[PDB]
């Protein structure tokens, strides 16, 4: 068929979406899993949608519904309130982050023999968090102010650093995929180091910039002064993937830096008193229809990311191994966060510390990476990266994500009144 | 790969932001302010690659059109088309169509080029759109019910202008698709079978329509959807559930989405069946559904304007001005008129020559623009040589160009020196 | 695979051309069976090159080789020795291949249930003749010297006809396909008159051009003086390429415009006795060598289309219409040629013409047809011509080449002895 | 669609013609006049679309190439090789290689590019075909060795020119292909796996080569095929054979297709075997397919230089002639000497310097000239900016011509001047 295939599945995906979305809202059960059975269901069980056409959209997907829902995350946060909690969490997600992603990389090594990269690129593809299904569920059982604060933070955060370190994973994976500075900083001061190096780097990069972008932003819309729709959505959207773009060229992650700019309009409000107040609150305003406009959109690329997801998968890898993936995953879930979240035990109680550890969930970020490295074992071949491998991976993605939704979400209130 | 994509749709955007500043702060018509960023940031500084512009061009062609026409098909009256349905369904079939047929008559004679040929440059010019004419109209306070039939023949235009070029299209593939309109070519001559299959088409796409309307409108009552992001997935999938399957039908999908679009749009009606209280809601939540759509539909008519710009080569369009712009005057002049003849006999004269005259050409032929080009690069169909390709898409760009400014110019002379 | 495979494909074709050589060498059985069949197993039955690429390289070469082929053709014959017996074949041709055409086009009428055009076209593909493979069986058999010329000439000048016949019926089949002026004249004029106004037309467009083109290659070569490689070559292939070219765009045949100027240029000795002799023999022998290298060409075209249309075909389709078929092909060459050879009596005995009629086979023009209407089915839709149909119509030609060149290749010298 | 293609062929082979007559009568050699009226051709009358010239060279490239050297197997003496085996093999390894890295440095510090695009351009740049300077050669009567070394170098630095693109361009796709190479390169670094890498290529194509050589006159033999057409289509065949499979191995399969040709061109060997009788006769037979596939050579090579002349665009040849120039004089002078001075040894210096200087880049390069843009257009591989591709390609352009003209001028002052 021709691209009113492509249409038709649009159609499909959409609607799919909103029965799921339905379910969920006639039923406790998170969305998620609902979305991404729902995928498998309309994909591989009906033959509704192919694999490969899948994934077709799902590159695509990738990079610009990632962009705009990362945007849209940096645009939510208050920059106060991660302030007040700020030297706890760079060294939670900096730690926890590349602790998690190597402790389950050696965690996935075991369970299958895998030179570490495999592994490493698993963790790092793990490496995001989304508790966006949780946040309602926290309000629902009375769930403290605190500590959700600083878990949103997290995962607002961690969502584009798990992909820098897939990306830095695959990169040691395949040669030509890095990028130079990578390249160089590697062959010169080694890969372990070197990792290092271009992390701090390009990290840096990404944030400053972001900065700069993003406050460049906001004198331009101050000096244009466009209050009214819709060219300031579409300045956004051309600002969010300016930033992309841009940081993508100096061998950064696009990724963070729209995230960044996302945070800095969502949370920068300098004004001389000499302004009047007829521009500021136009601005304003704009500014929050505007953010929630992009909620809606990163809501359909959220929907779409889960749904292909479903489709994407290999019913047949999946129950091969299907055991195996379930101890990684909820070994992952056990494992891999409180042991990477120990360091931040001398901030709070043996109890308190064990709950926001144990409930760390795994989302739309990892969801969305599983068939990348498959992806790439399709367009490129390499010997360390088999299909084979491909297949494997997203297949335990997928069930660590299921697995740890599913499990957090439920065993939430059980925490709560056994911990509080 | 993607990266480039980025860039292109970064600069797009940006572009179409810059546009609407220039054009709000000198309050000149934006649209040509598109076409020729656009034309910057293409050819000129050859930052965009053509080819690429084109495949980009090839998607919104589509999608972008569906959205736009599905909520063009929200904002409107049932009532008021109710008034003067007549007027309306004379001018857009028969008037449509002699508009058409006259085009291609002045292409043939222009370009000693084939009628067929002829006819699809006037296929492609069909459609019109005068957002641009609107505030002009407020402000000079033009007569409501001109307005209104205007906006009426637009809204209907835009899908019916797409199937006709899909006609010259199948005309031109020698084995026509070897669709239903084949067949009753094949059975009853082209002209007849095109008339059948022009019937056809209309028909079916506003029946399934209306009936993909009301099951939608049911759907969301036995569902009770209110809220964002549920009601607005649901309506873009609506839409292009009833593309697919009215293409699948072989029948203007758009021109279905766009029905629907009507449905959604003038859906008061089944109100007094159920207790209001919680109608008002939904109907609300509609609006608010129909701004989110107002808005995507304007992006994507900045992609396609901004596109339209970056993908026509200066040589060409150049070379072929000095006839281009006497096609558009042409057109302008003679083919509305004696197109909307015919509705002298329900409208005064001078109505009539103004409604006729302001006939500018602006989104739908733009996307369609390039499509003949593209056709006959992609299938190398030998009765579409590349060359007729980029001398249709250039007359067009000139037409649209030239129509949008001097209707856009036409208006207060033209308002006062008759009415 | 990539275009490697094409290579392969490449290879094998040229090989197997050379073990069918082979066995004609080594054993009386005429080449052209040996190849289809050899098509056959090195296609279909295993599968070593598939249907879809068979016929993506049966395009072109449908086109240049037929291109190359008929040039030669033209080459060859003697314009002295086609002189003398000009106006019997005028009507031979003319007459036969038409009746034939339509007589067939009955014949398949009736064994199939189809609109006349199908059966038209039929005729159309089965027009041309060629006893290439029978010239040499001639000599073994001391077959008259008269005979053999006129047979000659009526092949050389129904390959490119049976084309246009073809086009013709195919143009009628399929609207668009139909240049413009058939479409005005037979729109103008009705599709039956139609047909034959632009048979003239289109016959004295091609054949006049193509004395126009040749005699200007002659005075070409004349001025130019190049009796060197491999310049005369080139500008060979480009002239005759050239003729098809400016005769297609005339809504004309360029086969036979390209045909034409190889007659001319084959039998065209137009000199002023002022003129020296050191130009004329180099120019001579030049166009020699040229001549023998497009033989060998030709021949490559030749082994291309045989076995090209061997793997071409559908065992299915074959079998289940082969009885139907075999009915078809005998009952072509024992009626359609005596029943359309039948107005040239009066010029030869009752039994004389017996022989000429009842021998003539079909071989590589139809051959090279076959596929063209499934060509077209698959690339273009319509209700006219089904696919179905399309493959109808090969497998019928097919059978019908094969038994054409069998029967009459083995019966020959009987005819001979019972006759004379 | 056919249609423009016989337009297309008719008139490259008709320009050849005409190339080759000027040629003629002006004495001058027959390239640039093949690169000039290609230009003329595709841009400067826009006459032919340089993308389905693309396409065209995308046949040719392979095909013509492999005909092309299959021939240039044929034409060679084992003797004459077997003298100065030596020298050939340090000139064809070591100094082809050595050239290729000097170049990549010279574009590297040119262009900004990284090393991998300068060593890609420098792999294309490679091989050489003095073919013009034969009829020079035996006219200022060069002294034969040198004559007959050179040859065989351009012989085999044909085919090696290929595998060292075709590396550097598995360099350039991250995946590498996920071929031999690039496992070595990951067990031993790009490197050393290179080298490895070239020496399984080179080793196994040519004992393939000469494997199938032998069975190709073996099967000659046992079939006893002395006449056209049959003869012919084998040799092709065989061709083709030698390459399908050199391929399918990830050999040059170009490399087994010249080792075929050497083993025919010099297979004298097996005949105090047999009764020379019949022998004498295929001898002759091979004689005259070897001039047929000559011929066929020649046309291929027409083709290859009329459409990279057609291919090119203005623009950037012009933007960037400034220091393209440049990079040709620099290889001229630079690389070729700097790769040769190993050769030093065993040469005397002045013969050293002359054969050095004396090194034009023909059609080989020109062949793989528009590869990497091919590649990097089509695969949108990201490391591979098409801005990069016509750089590289208008650069070989500036370096083939500039090269084969000042060589074709540097002769008769060259060795009078110092031998
Ligand atoms: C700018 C002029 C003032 C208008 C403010 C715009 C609305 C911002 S307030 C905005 O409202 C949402 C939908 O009503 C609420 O979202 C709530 O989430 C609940 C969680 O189950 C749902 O029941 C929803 O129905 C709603 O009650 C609230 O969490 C959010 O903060
Ligand atoms: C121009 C200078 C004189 C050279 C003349 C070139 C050769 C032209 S003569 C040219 O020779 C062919 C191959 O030997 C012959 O072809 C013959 O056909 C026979 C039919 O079974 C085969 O046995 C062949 O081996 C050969 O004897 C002959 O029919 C043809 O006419």
């Amino acid at each position: 068929m021709i691209e009113l295939s492509l249409a038709e599945a649009l159609f499909l995906i959409l609607f799919t979406g909103v029965i799921s979305m339905l379910i969920s809202r006639r039923t406790g059960i998170s969305y998620v899993p609902i979305f991404i059975l729902t995928g498998l269901v309309i994909g591989p069980l009906l033959k509704l949608i192919p694999r490969d056409l899948a994934h077709e959209i799902f590159d695509f997907v990738r990079v610009f519904g990632l962009v705009i829902i990362l945007f849209t995350e940096g645009h939510n946060l208050s920059w106060r309130l991660l302030k007040k909690n700020m030297p706890t969490i760079v060294t939670l997600d900096t730690i926890g982050l590349i602790l998690t992603a190597l402790i389950a990389g050696f965690i996935f090594k075991v369970v299958f023999n895998s030179s570490f990269l495999l592994g490493f690129l698993f963790g790092a593809i793990i490496g995001a968090t989304d508790p966006a299904t949780l946040i309602p569920l926290f309000r629902q059982y009375r769930v403290k102010q605190d500590i959700e604060t600083v878990i949103v933070t997290e995962s607002i955060f961690n969502d584009p650093l798990g992909i820098v370190l897939t990306l830095i994973a695959i990169s040691m994976l395949v040669p030509g995929y890095g990028g130079g500075i990578f390249s160089t900083l590697s062959e010169k001061l080694g890969i372990y180091a070197g990792g290092v190096i271009y992390f701090l780097y390009n990290v840096s990069v990404s944030i400053s910039l972001g900065i700069f972008l993003g406050i460049l932003g906001y004198k331009f819309i101050k000096r244009t002064g466009i209050f009214d729709f819709p060219e300031i959505e579409a300045f956004s959207l051309s600002l969010a993937f300016l930033g992309f773009f841009i940081g993508e060229r100096l061998d950064a992650s696009g990724y963070l830096v729209a995230t960044v700019t996302g945070i800095v309009l969502g949370n920068y409000k300098l004004l001389k008193p000499r302004e009047n107040i007829r521009i500021l609150k136009r601005l304003q305003r704009a500014i929050e229809k505007e953010v929630h406009f992009n909620d809606t959109l990163a809501a359909l690329a959220t929907i779409f990311i889960f749904v292909l997801l479903g489709a994407e998968m290999n019913l047949e890898v999946i129950w091969s191994n299907l055991g195996k993936g379930l101890l990684v995953a909820l070994g992952v879930m056990i494992l891999a966060r409180p042991l990477a979240t120990l360091p931040l035990l001398k901030w709070w109680n043996f109890r308190e510390y064990l709950f926001i550890a144990l409930e760390g969930p795994r989302g739309v970020v990892p969801s969305a990476l599983a068939s990348l490295p498959l992806s790439l074992a399709l367009k490129y071949k390499s010997p360390l990266l088999t299909v084979h491998w491909g297949e494997i991976i997203m297949a335990t993605v997928v069930i660590t994500v299921l697995t740890s939704v599913i499990v957090e979400t439920l065993w939430i209130p059980i925490l709560k009144d056994k911990l509080d």
